[PDB]
């Protein structure tokens, strides 16, 4: 899980409120929403940022958009929603623990931050 | 055509020029034509997929294929510091060109929330 508090999470030693869950990845709730639903998915595997990523991580990677489309559509986000992956200082990454934002429920705006 | 008629099936198929920074089998990396960010480059698969809303289970791989593409040509780039991925599903995601792509920006601070 890793040394993070989204390992934490993963471990269930602090609550969440959990929208999904499989043996390789988890979907839950942010705990400072910027949207209506605004909620994460994160694997299991402790991947720090997305930058360390390996070439064998693809289909874990594209497992966290396609659980992230369908717990959008899960949660009623039938107007669209718009997904996030940040990365170091810049993209204003705040756990490094690699995790797929998803936002919906209002306009989402552009530029994107 | 492969790869369908809007814009990017264009620029896939060479019929509509780009400024192209990485491209294999399954994508191609381009850069934005309305830069948001001082680098902002957009990863696209080449089969067609309209949105992310209706991608396929065994979609998962190329999905994930074009995030990695991205974090590659983030780092040919030279943003060290960081950058962010947006994708943009349907009217609230902003989505204005239905052939799935991956934005990557970078080279100034991005702020929360994403829009």
């Amino acid at each position: 899980g890793g040394d993070t508090i989204f390992g934490k999470i993963i471990r269930k030693e602090i609550p969440a409120k959990i929208i999904f869950e499989d043996d390789r990845c988890l979907a839950f709730h942010d705990i400072s929403p910027q949207a209506p639903t605004h909620f994460l998915v994160i694997p299991k595997k402790h991947i720090s940022q997305i930058s360390v990523a390996e070439d064998d991580d693809e289909s874990l990677l594209g497992h966290l958009m396609i659980v992230g489309k369908k717990c959008a559509a899960d949660l009623g986000l039938n107007k669209g929603y718009r997904m996030v992956v940040n990365e170091g200082s810049d993209g204003g990454q705040s756990v490094y623990h690699v995790h797929l934002h998803v936002l919906g429920g209002r306009q989402m705006h552009w530029p994107p931050g």
